[PDB]
């Protein structure tokens, strides 16, 4: 943040001198000086470089909308005006509400003005920073000696070991320095929401529309214990969704709670699809309530807003029809939210308070804003205990909090501020759609296949586009209007494999492949499915990376037609088992894959499996103590019918759960059997494709074992 | 890691002019030549610098021994020789055992012997690295990019914004590129035990002398959590420590437990001594269970060891006589066991296997060790049941770990190895004991007041000093011999104001202000007694701060002694409140704050409160779960008799809970509220020095509040 | 009060190039190094050069008694010792009573002793400065702009104008920058004996043995008649 930028070259020495001696004054102050050669050239750099913290320009040459192009990207960023024939009558007042200072040309005088400019960058610096971080990073200026935990006392204690050393030298020493616990009392504590913290806390909360803001160092998982904790005491009832996070699976397994699965739908690729309205439904809760045993009135209700695939619900729906005091949005996929307009009604702190109720927000903060990982934000609208909450939420959260990740997470909150933030945002959106339109203007020139990206036909402008049953894109059937959404940020791609009545074609490419292929080159997808490849446009994502990912998948395209063999176009799966694929073209190998899901028929038997629940014989707490106590065995997967499973069976794909803790698989619920085994026998056909189906075991045998109460 | 040490001054061309050569080929590969002047020279610029690589020598000058000495201080440091005279039949095996490589002089050569040279640099620190954190370094190496979590994207988000850019260049971008997820599939999983992380996870348990090891990315709360979680079922007995962290409270509070407490002894300084033998034995044990309302047989036992005043437990005697199947030890301050001998047979991992038991160790890396805060270890020796384990590890572990923190927990294991980390530990420990000697000479010395040192009165060498009964050092009643024993690296120094019999003196400085002025003067103290002040003497401490406490403590007597204004010893405590602070000096204050603790009789009333066991008319958990439905309201201090507690009352001092959620305090226990309604009057008098109850909220009257069930 | 001086010429490696990197450091912070020959020259050069901030030496070639010796001379001068062979046994409380702080020899370590020493430099210059000196200081470093009295605005005035120049040139700009009145209220008021100027009396007073200290700024001339005039009223004798 020392980039200071001088415009304009006139030729009178009377200004050219003393903005030499300036320059001089300030490489003084270790500014680096920078020399733009015209007004577009200043507002490029400016543009393009972050670290710009001041722009000198020559009033006589450029008027005062200079600064207003300056402030539209920066309105914090430092404006110094030269000043030799305006006086203080050429100025407005909206001129005056820029961040302008204006000093004069003089021989002799660029001392004051170096240190002049030199405090203003100190101004912008401290504006712009959140309290908590500029609070570590004075800390760590202070260099004070310390004799408490962390114990390697700043980095010492690695730079006097050599491993230990090289260590250091690739963390550096601020990240070291800034190790600190609660010992250092200036910082305050995050347990106890005292000094800096307590600031950073409501900084948050104001920064995410929330009412009371919590951090959490252990990620949204620990975010939703602490949430469904503090509202679901044990004997409870709680409805939850059936495309929730293993977290709230442990949350149940860890609380004795009574789980009401919320039903969503899914299409042929087996992209998760949104609760249907009717499952919100006041009547349909009430049968459920009474078809299920020791099940009373919900006392809280969990929504996954947003999907993996990013499809959003129309939340003030949700908060009007729902009748549960406490509504939990697990929105770990969507933290920027409140920063777009384009999200408006679709996130839980959309709006005011709720008449009656409490709704609270679950973000990953380290999943689409920039933090470090395990960041993770708890928002809360409504009225809540503080003092039990808080309890819950020390029950949690360790006595020695990580300081780099809360002040990452505080920094985040920062960068959202301002036009800074704005552009920001706005800047990955409108990357993420140009690269939605190119996918699909390639697609269009492309004669034979090429990958196609799941969205509307005509995406223009930047909104979240609804998912209509008139349209087929999406692959619903009989979908509710101006209930789901699409977020624009989550791009999902897709390989040809399946055809628009959602029956698969005589050829396809197996998503997993490219992911393979583009791993090898240097690029690494968010996640894959049988046909489908998920790529996040969040604010990190460039021209640059998005340019080589249309790069690289043309390179794959290229490839493929050409029939490479596996060796060389993919070395590293070639490695894993090179006597199969030693003469193995990729051609071949995508068509056997190919071949076995089709023969297999998996996204029948997948959407099946997905589509009936397994009874519920005891909640998930019970099935793990019984499981704690050694009353379980491992029993094979035919034999799986009517024992009651002891182990939440999570596999990919779809990558969400299919039997909770407690559930027991019968007749009617054999479809699940039989997915699974197709799984297996699946996985077993190429050595760099295997059966992934957590809380299911390979045998040496190739046999796939459960464990179930016995 | 580009040091390269030419201990060379010869008075030849036909070597010197090589050497130069040798130089520049080295500069071009971008190592940095030092030049020792002699061989003692060379030892100490090894011992003083561990970013050194390599060492050159003359072999005609210097024979084999040099590296005999090299070796002594790091094993694996490379060494060259160059030959001139010597030949194959000068080396003996011993020679040939030592890390030497072997050159000749020739113009021309250099190229090819720095190319060795450095072959032989990047196999020095591959062997010195960890795997995972190798794997680590290597896949930032790569520079791939990323279309998944965390999203900042390698740092480019942060990159895109000032006051990101700001936090980038503090935290640097090593800090940013490490920091990704299980999408990248190389690296492995952290949850699954795969890849480089299961090898991490064999290196660790290799290191600690575990049977099986874990690591936690949430701290020994987490930990602790996670062992009692998997050893102790709803419904069951478990044997608690006491003296307790809070972690444990919340596991009770987390899970349907019974708890039946061992009861520690303490001193008249509050020091938190060990449980006596007899707590140990299997008929008090049985007693207390047959006393304990819906208590069975404890299926599981937790014991801090260490405590945080460095009280080890002689744990071969617990292993053999805790009659219970699962015994853990909370061993968060003792991570360096196994690491020195004089902690044999003082820690859980100590020794072998105990058959039909199960041991654990929760130890917090972060804590004494090297690694960033949050890391910390799981050691289990004997058998457990790992997919139930696993499952248990999973509860707690967020699906998104802080790469970097897994990754200085391997650095922490690695640190530890080999000759470097020997003189590491064993350093540290002589530093402790030279500081607390130059502690005992100063106190002799002195005319009047000094601080002492809490340990035996003739510490002279290198162990952990048993605590005898015939001693009265220690200041605990009827010790058991053999039993406990003092860590020499934790160092509590003892302020005036108590006397040898335990009551206190006529005049004391209470060891807070000495903190306060410590802070003032850039030192933090781990934490602070009444009249003690707790030192870490780590891995990371060295003879400059060592040296700088002593001259902060010569500067406080001084200063103390001269009675100055405390707007100047102390300008914090004054900014806190001027008024009240403008003319006091600081013997005044302290006199005060002794006088309000001898009026008020702290030690006794402390002592008496922390003797009495209140009545537990209901476990931690069934009083939070009614705590969790609204059925608590708040009642005043002195209304809490009859009453049952619905948060846990943690009051410091002594910092360790006095009353826990579902217990009520009686006639019996009466001595509690007295000590607790004397620390609220006590912390009302001076601006700086406020009570400390956790689990009690002050009012805007000034009363204390804590909150009952109704 | 930028001089350090650094007392050795060793002749081993590991100290002599962290000694070096220090000096590099040490002038990166705007220090000005000298390298005296022995103790007799370090002590002729402190007794000779007020301007000396703080002694560089090493413990193994010299005693803590050379810290005496220096103290004899300024006992707030800021020593530093490096350690290398002494520990923290080898110091007794009245050489702890000295104001020595002690570093170790380790390359990469200069940028911390550099800072470390700057930080003892800055606090050695407060404690001998007095408090309203001080204050005034400070806020000329705060280099504010005034609407009020003196007028020149801080020298502004006399730049504008040559002759005015030739006066600012001769007196420097602190004497007119320090040149401020009552408005700038941060400095207190003489005549109300407020703020900075209160502690300057008492300090006054402390240092000429006086229960009360007036400040004076029209000389003895106007001292003799304040004291006069309060202690002899019309009618006396
Ligand atoms: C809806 C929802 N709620 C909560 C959480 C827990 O949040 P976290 O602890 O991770 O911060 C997650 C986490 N999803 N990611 C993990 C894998 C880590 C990311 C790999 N690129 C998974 O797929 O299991 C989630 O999807
Ligand atoms: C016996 C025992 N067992 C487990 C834990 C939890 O370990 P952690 O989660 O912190 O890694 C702790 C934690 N003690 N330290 C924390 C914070 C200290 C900060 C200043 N140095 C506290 O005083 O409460 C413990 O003392
Ligand atoms: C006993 C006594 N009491 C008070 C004062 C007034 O003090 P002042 O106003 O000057 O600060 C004076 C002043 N004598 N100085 C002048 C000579 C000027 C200096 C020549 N080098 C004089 O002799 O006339 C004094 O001698």
């Amino acid at each position: 943040m020392n980039i200071i930028a001088i415009l304009n070259h006139m030729g009178v020495y009377f200004k050219e001198e003393p903005i030499r001696e300036l320059h001089k004054a300030l490489e003084a102050l270790d500014f680096q000086i920078v020399y733009p050669n015209d007004r577009e050239d200043l507002l490029k750099l400016i543009d393009n470089n972050a670290r710009l913290c001041g722009v000198i320009f020559d009033w006589d040459t450029y008027n005062l909308d200079l600064c207003e192009e300056i402030s539209a990207m920066n309105e914090h960023l430092p404006v110094y005006a030269f000043a030799n024939t305006h006086s203080t009558l050429d100025v407005s007042l909206n001129d005056l509400r820029l961040n302008v200072e204006f000093f004069e040309y003089a021989l002799g005088a660029a001392q004051d003005i170096a240190q002049k400019i030199r405090q203003s960058t100190d101004a912008y610096i401290d504006e712009i920073l959140p309290p908590l971080t500029k609070a570590l990073f004075n800390y760590v200026k202070e260099g004070k000696y310390t004799f408490c935990t962390p114990g390697h006392m700043g980095g010492t204690a690695f730079q006097k070991s050599p491993v230990g050393s090289i260590f250091y030298d690739f963390f550096g020493a601020n990240a070291m320095k800034s190790d600190i616990s609660i010992s250092v009392g200036e910082l305050g504590s995050l347990l106890d929401h005292s000094g800096p913290h307590k600031e950073a806390e409501e900084y948050i909360a104001r920064t995410f529309n929330a009412e009371r803001s919590y951090m959490v160092t252990n990620g949204t998982s620990t975010a939703n214990k602490i949430v469904g904790m503090y509202s679901a005491p044990a004997g409870s009832t709680v409805l939850i969704d059936r495309n929730c996070h293993k977290s709230l699976t442990h949350l149940m397994m860890m609380s004795d709670i009574t789980p009401i699965y919320f039903r969503p739908t899914r299409n042929a690729y087996g992209i998760l699809g949104g609760i249907p309205k009717s499952e919100f439904q006041h009547d349909t809760i009430a049968e459920r309530v009474a078809q299920t045993p020791n099940a009373t009135w919900p006392v809280h209700a969990v929504v996954t807003n947003s999907t993996y695939d990013g499809l959003l619900y129309n939340t003030d729906y949700i908060k009007e029809a729902l009748d549960v005091k406490s509504i939990h949005f697990d929105s770990a996929w969507v933290p920027y939210t409140n920063f777009s307009p384009i999200y408006k009604g679709l996130c839980g702190m959309s709006g005011g308070r709720v008449e009656g109720k409490v709704i609270y927000e679950t973000q990953s903060t380290h999943k689409l804003l920039a933090a470090f990982s395990q960041a993770s934000m708890i928002h809360v609208k409504g009225d809540i205990n503080e003092e039990t909450f808080n309890e819950a939420y020390m029950m949690h959260t360790s006595t020695s909090p990580h300081y780099g990740i809360v002040a990452s997470t505080e920094t985040a909150a920062a960068m959202m501020k301002g036009n800074a933030g704005k552009r920001l945002i706005n800047g990955s959106i409108e990357r993420a759609i140009r690269f939605r339109k190119e996918i699909k203007r390639l697609n269009s020139e492309s004669e034979g296949w090429f990958f196609d990206v799941w969205q509307p036909e005509g995406i223009d402008e930047a909104k979240c586009w609804p998912l209509d049953s008139k349209d087929n894109w999406h692959g619903f059937k009989d979908i509710d209007n101006d209930h789901m959404y699409l977020d624009p940020i989550k791009v999902t791609l897709l390989t040809p494999g399946m055809q628009k009545d959602g029956s698969m074609a005589d050829t396809g490419i197996p998503a997993s492949i490219v992911s393979k292929y583009l791993d090898e080159h240097g690029i690494i997808v968010e996640k894959t499915g049988p046909y489908n490849m998920l790529f996040l446009f969040s604010i990190g994502i460039d021209k640059t990376k998005a340019l080589s990912l249309l790069r690289a998948l043309t390179d794959f395209k290229r490839s493929y037609d050409l029939n490479l063999r596996v060796k060389n176009m993919l070395p590293s799966l070639y490695r894993e088992d090179p006597e199969f694929y030693e003469n193995m073209r990729i051609q071949e190998l995508a068509q056997g894959i190919h071949a076995l899901i089709q023969h297999h028929n998996l996204p029948d038997l997948m959407y099946r499996a997905f589509e009936v629940l397994p009874t519920m014989v005891m909640n998930p707490h019970a099935a793990f103590q019984m499981e704690l106590r050694g009353q379980t065995e491992e029993v094979y997967l035919e034999e799986m019918i009517g024992k009651v499973n002891a182990n939440m069976i999570l596999p990919y794909p779809p990558g969400v759960p299919l039997v909770m803790p407690g559930e027991m698989l019968t007749e009617e619920s054999r479809p699940v059997l039989e997915f699974l085994q197709m799984l297996c026998e699946i996985g077993a056909h190429y050595p760099g494709f295997e059966t992934d189906i957590h809380g299911a075991y390979r045998q040496a045998d190739g046999r796939y074992t459960v464990k179930v109460i016995k």
